[PDB]
């Protein structure tokens, strides 16, 4: 494993509805956006089926649910410019054609909700900057002018709300570290400048908040195991030191709060299984990884359903999207074995960064 | 103070609009519900102005948010029935008209919000069972009969989620104790048998959630001073015993967690100021009672801003509406003093429940 | 229930032997102090039988383990002097004779060890002042003279350790109200000034320090119940609310912390027989109190065995020394029943206060 | 760093006398044993001066109080068998000349006080087994026959009680990872199978009790940095992940737990000087290595003063003792600068493993 190496990602986007239910996007063998939702927001519900959304795409698939509730996706185009499209209504399955934002993408783009209901979306440009554009109005297809962050990232951005509404962004930079840059204001145009989080990374960032308001980032490192580092105060520039957990991962790691309040993190592990750890208490320490039956093809993809329990979307060796789940609201459940949503295979179209 | 006495109740509902700008709903000395709002979704911002909605009421206003992110007020009529207007899109301050649900109600209505995005409302009946009603599509205008859950109510019903989404109800009963009904799957009509929990309490139930999933219930007890009791366990069943506080309040209690994730309970106290107390540390002690200069003339309601500053609204003895707030996004944060939000006068329009 | 009322004491003193063998004294119809002990450090051990020290005592006796392993017992005698008599080899049955301290007191003797290794005793003197008297060097047989700290005591002291080896000091003063006072510097005779924790109480003061090193306080409230407050800060003057749990107690309580970390009490309940409370998590809430079967004449003296597992020991209705234990080394092992430590019967030799 | 290094050690023993002076053990240049001691058990104190057991011996001295307040110390001689010698009376500094225990040892001794009183010593044998022999009776010099518990020991084993008084043994094995081995009751000769705990390390053990009870074991791993484990559950089979902490290290660590119940570690860092780090939260993330001026020679050696201020012993470049503290009893202390503990030089007796 080399310091450049950005790990293998998961195969679909995934949102919940405005009622909950959870709806995935991927991109099949023709290079167009499919998706696919629960006909109710239950794990064991049955799917509507795939469905096409007309137009070629050049990468991975992002989305977000709006603050009225209607999912939008964003994805880069043929022309490598950003595109979108969106939900007419909320828990709808009417869409707008691709709209353009134009712009020059060099990487997935990330999408964030600020604290005023604005959408804004984070890409790598042209010019290897971090890029972004936002709503003007919340909900509303209106949007800003292309601004620079500036920076030189060498992974796709993660971007996550600090408890006090900040939008904090991390990427890799051209050290191979983990880098990061914060709105000093919620959900305003007045960012910090980039500080450096040391640590080489091999995966891009994964970041979640703890109960205790504060972030937290994943990333594999180095060494190709867990890594993760989280915030001890009460701004962006006080942060932990680094610790790395035993077992070697080969996937992107996807981490989720369970209802519980404690956190999980999922990732293929080193005999290309699914394996998953969790935290045993309150910012307890980390159990042993489990590994869950299956050859998995991708990086996980998590989400929680309207009930608590937790979905996990993988590509299978058919090339197609498999899932499984926990059978109760509980942290010590058990969990269902690989189920096929069939219909499509999908293949991996985040962009290539170098 | 006698057993079946009830504390004094906040003066107006509030609610976070899709964008988060808070919206506050009272009854003026017309006998209408007024609605007034942030421009801007941060404490120091400007409001529009008091807007009144056509109509005699007979109860304080209740709101909640739509899963499509619209307000809907819901109110008894002169009639005794249920009425409820909308805004007719997120973030517009276009409404309906008020509409009939019909019913029969002798409380003030509780609504709660089901993590399929369909909405419900808790009232007390004419016999005075428990009597619920539910949107029967998320965020859509179709309602189901009304039916019955039993029991018999001497407060008004508060409504939580449990953190795997059963709705969970908590009301005094006919002994003046408190009393717990519960779903038995997340949002679905099954519901437990009543049970007790005991202790005797002077106000109507206050239900929030903590970090760890759990609910928490705070009211006034016999003895007139803040008492609470927490789930302790996975389920609705397994609660700690009960634990007062001293000092003596004399309003309902307000509670709310704060970004770190803390509790905060404010109520009016002994010498009728504004008395705030938190939690310490996690689950921890809970400090003295802290006062705020300033006479009050209702319970306090507690909101959070966009960027996670609390902000209190009460009745002055100018029968008006004011408000303070923090100043900056942190635990111990100063505080203003009270502003006016003028241009009315408010009335307490709470059901008798005798 | 009055406000001076003072709750039922404890029966017997118990203390860990250097070896860590329990051993029990109260005193006899004979007015004598008499000791009975384990042979071996587990909760199931033989006893070896009540042993008589000769001397009409006037107090129930302290006793606390020196520095060096050896237990040392003192007690009020007939002329309302201090005694002490002492074990001449750590874990042997070989005592001296009671050997005078002289002054005049009028409470039952708190013993405390200072970090130092040095004993020191607090006790209420003949002008209802807290007065002290202190080993001038560690585990010796030399003592300083009589100091008063003033203060007026309507209680028995409590003394207990700060986390940094200051001595703080807990009684009743002339209100009813908790007062404190507290070493300024470890272990030194640099005092502060008496300060009210302001709630009347009506037991003497319980203390025990939690595992963040802060003390927390205990005591029956005016209503009968018990109460609790604790340290907030790094201090002696940091103090949390005071709060209350439901349940009426009918003695003092005794508190133990438990070898997960967690406090647990135990208390005579409202139908004479013994109850216990556990926090369910750190910090966390209060159980239901838990009853075992079999009325109880004195309040419960709890002790550890070398394994962890907890012991009381109680009167009981045939005025005889009865005990019972968890049956293993787990906070949720099952508890056997009394069991008698026959052959003597005890009298309550607490000194009556007013 | 090879997989079978094991990191520079301690240069002296420390132990709290009965009246917590701090006293300290090491091997000079005449191969001899020479101890030090504070004339008042505050970090400020004088120490009296070097003071110098007769005898050779080989190995670096283990120190023990026990269970009646007297030091003793066990070191092998000449001959590779064990000696030991003791304080007459506690806090005297008078002794016995070494006495024989006999046995053939290959490591250097470890030294524990079971919860009944009894002194322990664990050692590696002539056959590279774990070997034992205890007192049997609590604080006398009456010893058991050596007996074996197996196993095959790559470095100096590390003892330390569970909270329910079971001995647990930590060493390195044959295969370079660290294995345990336990009483599986309290204070008794029955022992539990040696299992592995899986990480290679290139450290002794290190083994510190948290608050909960549970023991966390620290050691430098394969790649020079910092690595820990701890026990999850009730027993001593339930162990976390390992997980490392970022910055390489070139000592053993050493662990203290600080009179807020948070643990800190030290060690000799990347540039050769003294390196700290601590836990910012309860179970807590880790802060970053903070470092102290002074380049130092030794692994750290920590101890607590009688008023909870930690102490840290070091070998300086001019083969002195030097040692700093904190100004005050609080976690966030400033800390003084190194001073000398001057008289003699000492020298690195541990035994060579290899």
């Amino acid at each position: 494993i080399e310091n450049s190496a950005i790990a293998l990602s998961g195969i679909v986007s995934v949102a919940n509805n405005a009622d909950n239910r959870l709806e995935v996007f991927g991109v099949s063998t023709d290079s167009a956006v499919w998706h696919n939702w629960q006909t109710a927001p239950l794990p064991n519900s049955s799917w509507a089926g795939w469905n096409k959304f007309n137009g070629v795409v050049t990468s991975k698939p992002a989305v977000h649910r709006n603050s009225d509730g209607r999912l939008e996706v964003f994805v880069r185009g043929t022309d490598n410019a950003l595109w979108h499209n969106w939900q007419t209504a909320a828990d709808t399955n009417t869409w707008s054609s691709w709209q353009p934002l134009y712009g020059g993408i060099t990487s997935n783009p990330e999408v964030c909700l600020n604290s005023d209901g604005r959408l804004e979306v984070f890409v790598r440009g042209s010019d290897n900057a971090l890029w972004h554009i936002w709503q003007t109005a919340a909900h509303t297809n209106s949007w800003s002018n292309w601004k620079s962050l500036g920076g030189t990232l060498t992974s796709n951005p993660a971007a996550h709300l600090n408890a006090d509404g900040r939008i904090e962004v991390f990427a890799r930079g051209a050290d191979n570290a983990l880098w990061h840059i914060w709105q000093t204001a919620a959900h305003t145009d007045q960012w910090s400048n980039w500080q450096s989080l040391k640590s080489v990374i091999t995966s891009d960032p994964v970041v979640i908040n703890n109960c205790d308001g504060r972030l937290e980032v994943f990333a594999r490192g180095a060494d190709s195991t867990l890594r993760h580092i989280s915030q001890i105060g009460s701004d962006s520039v006080s942060w932990s030191n680094w610790q790395c957990l035993d077992g070697v991962i080969t996937s992107a790691p996807a981490a989720v709060k369970n209802i519980s309040g404690q956190l999980e993190v999922f990732a293929r592990g080193a005999d290309n299984t699914l394996w998953r750890t969790w935290q045993t208490s309150h910012n307890g320490p980390w159990s042993n990884w489990s590994s869950f039956t299956g050859i998995i093809a991708s990086a996980p993809t998590v989400a929680k359903n309207s009930d608590g329990r937790i979905e996990v979307f993988v590509l299978g060796l058919d090339k197609a999207l498999w899932h499984l789940w926990q059978t109760t609201s509980s942290t010590t459940s058990s969990w269902t074995t690989w189920a096929l949503i069939g219909g499509i295979t999908l293949i991996d179209a985040s962009v290539i960064l170098e």
